């Protein structure tokens, strides 16, 4: 009885330090100095805060943020920016979500998007993932196709495979 777990993991200790390396690159940059930049991680929302003074520079910022995470292996795919940056008072900001763990609202999809394929396989939300059984080691490869060329919104690995 072959399966497999779809997971979407970032690890938050390495997302801490590229927003803690972003704060000392704005900290250098005199484009900046005395002005309102800020960058907190808020660890338990899985959140992101940047705020500046005008909406150019909070997308510097975010391209900032942005390279300090890749160089700490975290992919822009996993950083969700909201479409409205938030415009409160003379200050200008977004919330930005790390997309960590597949949120029930794309599992779902997930397990819909499996069952569309008329592959004889079964999909189960378990935690943060989704367990894939099936008899066909063959049909388990085409999900993961399936899942990699989704437009799903988020980078999905493949971890436990068992037989
Ligand atoms: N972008 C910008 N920010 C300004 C300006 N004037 C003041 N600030 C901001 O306000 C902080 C304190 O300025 P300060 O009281 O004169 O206290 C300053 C000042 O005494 C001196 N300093 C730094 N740069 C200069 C300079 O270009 N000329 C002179 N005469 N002193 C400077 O060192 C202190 C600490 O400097 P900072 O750490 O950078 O921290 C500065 C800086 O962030 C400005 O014209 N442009
Ligand atoms: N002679 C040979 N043919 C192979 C091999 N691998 C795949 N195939 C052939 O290709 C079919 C589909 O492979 P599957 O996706 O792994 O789907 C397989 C597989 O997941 C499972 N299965 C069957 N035999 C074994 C086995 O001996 N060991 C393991 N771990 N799984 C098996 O049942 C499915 C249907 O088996 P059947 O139907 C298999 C078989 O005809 C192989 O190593 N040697």
């Amino acid at each position: 009885m072959p399966s497999f777990d779809i997971v979407s993991e970032v690890d938050l200790q390495e997302a801490r330090n590229g927003v803690d390396n972003a704060v000392r690159e704005v900290e250098s940059r005199f484009d900046f100095r005395g002005v309102e930049a800020t960058i907190e991680l808020n660890d338990a929302n899985k959140t992101i805060k940047v705020l500046s003074e005008s909406d150019f520079q909070v997308n510097q910022l975010l391209d900032i943020l942005r390279a300090k995470l890749l160089k700490r292996g975290i992919e822009g795919a996993s950083l969700d920016v909201p479409d409205e940056f938030v415009h409160s008072g003379k200050t200008w900001y977004v919330e930005a979500k790390l997309k960590q763990g597949i949120e029930s609202a794309v599992q779902k999809k997930i397990v819909k998007l499996i069952k569309d394929s008329k592959l004889k396989v079964q999909a189960q939300i378990q935690g943060e993932e989704i367990r894939v059984t099936g008899k066909s080691r063959d049909d388990l490869q085409s999900v993961m196709a399936l899942v990699r060329g989704g437009d799903l919104g988020q980078p999905f690995q493949f971890k436990n495979f068992r037989d």
